[PDB]
């Protein structure tokens, strides 16, 4: 099965998920010089005031962080999006080591992580169809740097102990997103696509310029966690994040100048 070791890792998924190779693959690096700046692109409206988290699950390849989306509660709307796209999860991929873990990069710029929330086209009326369409998923993607804690991340990280192996889950209500965004909603958008398996070439990608800061022990902790199951030899969870693909035929847009 598809993982991030050398047997396993991002260089032979193609194998089993051709899109691999496909023409709108996701990461890519974002040079910041080439980008557009898109005078005609909407500020984000990300409403998550009455967000309703429920669970967090570690699922092998990250832990996934839960929400209630069987109505309009946490919603992301506007910048370059038509309609309305429903919160699911979030999760973040992470390095080994504070200079990399990142999946987009910034002017080849690896940052220690990357959060993703990930959201679904109400007009698929779920998920599982939403990934099948070119305009199915908008995910904010968020750069974390090293530095002084996100205090909105802590509860994240101390409920991570109880999950620590693959297919462990715990409830995990009354989580507030909006405690892991930078204080600006300027980013850069694009086509792209699902960064694991299986790759679908079904999202919106919308990284915000700004990324937050979480503390060394924040990010240790997320270190811990394991891809394994329990009693299977013990495998850190660190550097689950897939390189930079190539842009082939798109433009990166920038919503500010
Ligand atoms: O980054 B990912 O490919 O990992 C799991 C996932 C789920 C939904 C959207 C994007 C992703
Ligand atoms: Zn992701």
């Amino acid at each position: 099965h598809w993982g991030y070791g050398k047997h396993n890792g991002p260089e032979h998924w193609h194998k089993d998920f051709p899109i691999a190779k496909g023409e709108r693959q996701s990461p890519v690096d974002i040079d910041t010089h080439t980008a557009k700046y898109d005078p005609s692109l909407k500020p984000l409206s990300v409403s998550y005031d009455q967000a309703t988290s429920l669970r967090i699950l570690n699922n092998g390849h990250a832990f996934n962080v839960e929400f209630d989306d069987s109505q309009d509660k946490a919603v992301l709307k506007g910048g370059p999006l038509d309609g309305t796209y429903r919160l699911i999860q979030f999760h973040f991929h992470w390095g080994s080591l504070d200079g990399q873990g990142s999946e987009h990069t910034v002017d080849k710029k690896k940052y220690a992580a990357e959060l993703h929330l990930v959201h679904w086209n109400t007009k698929y009326g779920d998920f599982g169809k939403a990934v099948q369409q070119p305009d199915g998923l908008a995910v904010l993607g968020i750069f974390l740097k090293v530095g002084s804690a996100k205090p909105g991340l802590q509860k994240v990280v101390d409920v991570l102990d109880s999950i620590k192996t693959k297919g462990k889950s715990a409830d995990f209500t009354n989580f507030d997103p909006r405690g892991l965004l930078p204080e600006s909603l300027d980013y850069w958008t694009y086509p792209g696509s699902l960064t694991t398996p299986p790759l679908l070439e079904c999202v919106t990608w919308i990284v915000l310029k700004e990324p937050i800061s979480v503390s060394s022990e924040q990010v240790l902790k997320f270190r811990k966690l394991n891809f394994n199951g329990e009693g299977e030899p013990e495998e850190l969870m660190v550097d689950n994040w897939r390189p930079a693909q190539p842009l082939k035929n798109r433009q990166i847009k920038a919503s500010f100048k």
